């Protein structure tokens, strides 16, 4: 459904993307959104998909935007739009000032010296999945892995029950790449539920874990309250639950594909970090956005009061503008640039627990199976919505060709 085009809009600019399905998703999600940066398409172009918004296609202004919060607000209305509810997650829907008090308190929670702590549990989880898969010779990589470890990881430091695993999982895609079973609105308030009760008893009997942390926080000195930790933690999960785990199938794919690269890693382990960095552009996948607060002018595009602007994260390192030869994969790249994690005052907090977790995957699974490939015949079907991701991920290998560890 396109909806009728606003009287302000120019004609011109007009582009139909629909960024939950896609015209060319069977060339790749990246390949798919990536039209919208050929030059024959504007810098900024106007869609009538999903309720009708704006689309900055060139880093450049994807990143200008995100700067600008005054212009582009994150006191987001969700696209598609619904009546009379919006994003109220902290502090992602929130503008500085105000957003910032909020900040400290969540990086607290899963910033860098929680990442150190994690360290161990995190090499120990890859090791055993991996060991376990190893003498298979296949897995379906996105459930046998991509998710398990992410999850598992993000629910030991929530301290969470791994039985309520399914019901999470099923709530956070419903955020990201909804099947139409639930609006935005009742899947958030799903997460909310869940979060209620567990922010009280720990509130009460206080542990080291994320949520009793969020629970028992201040912000700028003052205490946060039941209302303001339970939208913290509700945005948490979705972070800490869905991306990664769709970031680690992109990359195993392509990793599948090229042995050439493999044997790189497999050579030279001391460019993982930088090979993690590189997959970061190249499969970036995060698209979300702003709101204007008024009348503006932006690059020449009359922009109005209460337009929706999508400024997807994942376009700035595909841009030719910032990367020469963009689509292709280079582990020696000079300048990876890129806003995979983000551009402005909202940068994602969990860069560096996300960062560790590729890093020990790519480490402990080409130490331990080398060379793999994708399932003979096997069609590979990527989705398309707030985060990407890969359907399935078939993998096979032989495995007298694997190390034991
Ligand atoms: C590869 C994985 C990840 C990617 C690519 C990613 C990407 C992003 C992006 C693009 C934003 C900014 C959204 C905006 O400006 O509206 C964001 C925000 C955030 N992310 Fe992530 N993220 C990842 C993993 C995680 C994980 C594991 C967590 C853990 C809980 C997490 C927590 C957050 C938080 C707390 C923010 C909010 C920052 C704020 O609003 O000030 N992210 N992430």
């Amino acid at each position: 459904n396109l909806a009728p085009l606003p009287p302000h809009v120019p004609e011109h600019l007009v582009f139909d993307f629909d960024m939950y399905n896609p015209s060319n998703l069977s060339a790749g999600v990246q390949e798919a959104w990536a039209v919208l940066q050929e030059s024959n398409v504007p810098d900024l172009v106007w869609t009538r998909c999903n309720g009708g918004h704006w689309i900055a296609t060139r880093g450049q202004l994807i990143r200008e935007a995100y700067e600008d919060y005054r212009h582009f607000s994150s006191e987001c209305p969700f696209i598609p739009r619904e009546a009379g509810e919006a994003y109220d997650f902290i502090p992602t829907s929130m503008d500085p000032p105000e957003q910032r008090q909020f900040r400290a308190l969540a990086n607290q929670v899963v910033g860098m010296p929680v990442v150190d702590k994690l360290e161990n549990r995190i090499q120990e989880l890859a090791c055993s999945l991996i060991e376990s898969l190893r003498p298979q010779g296949q897995c379906n990589f996105t459930e046998d892995y991509a998710e398990p470890f992410p999850i598992r990881i993000f629910m030991l430091l929530a301290g969470l029950p791994e039985e309520d695993i399914p019901h999470l999982k099923y709530l956070t895609d419903q955020m990201t790449r909804p099947d139409g079973s639930m609006t935005f609105a009742e899947a958030k308030e799903a997460l909310y539920d869940y979060l209620i009760p567990i922010i009280e008893q720990r509130r009460q009997k206080p542990g080291t874990d994320a949520i009793s942390i969020v629970a028992n926080g201040q912000v700028n000195g003052r205490p946060i309250t039941s209302d303001e930790a339970k939208r913290m933690c509700g945005l948490l999960l979705v972070g800490g639950l869905d991306t990664v785990v769709n970031f680690l199938s992109f990359s195993m794919e392509f990793l599948a594909k090229s042995p050439e690269h493999r044997q790189e890693l497999i050579e030279r382990p001391e460019r993982i970090p930088a090979a993690c960095e590189e997959l970061l552009r190249r499969f970036s996948l995060v698209a979300d956005g702003r709101i204007l607060t008024s009348d503006y002018e932006f690059h020449g595009v009359q922009l109005k009061k209460g337009d929706q602007i999508l400024l997807p994260q994942m376009l700035s390192g595909l841009d030719e503008r910032e990367n020469a030869a963009p689509m292709h994969v280079d582990f020696s790249r000079q300048k990876v640039s890129h806003t995979t994690f983000g551009h402005g005052s909202h940068l994602c907090l969990g860069q560096h627990l996300a960062r560790r977790e590729i890093i020990v995957t790519l480490k402990e699974w080409l130490t331990r199976i080398p060379d793999f490939s994708i399932a003979p015949g096997a069609q590979i079907q990527h989705k398309s919505g707030i985060v990407s991701g890969v359907q399935a991920l078939p993998l096979v290998w032989d495995p007298a060709t694997t190390k034991a560890v």
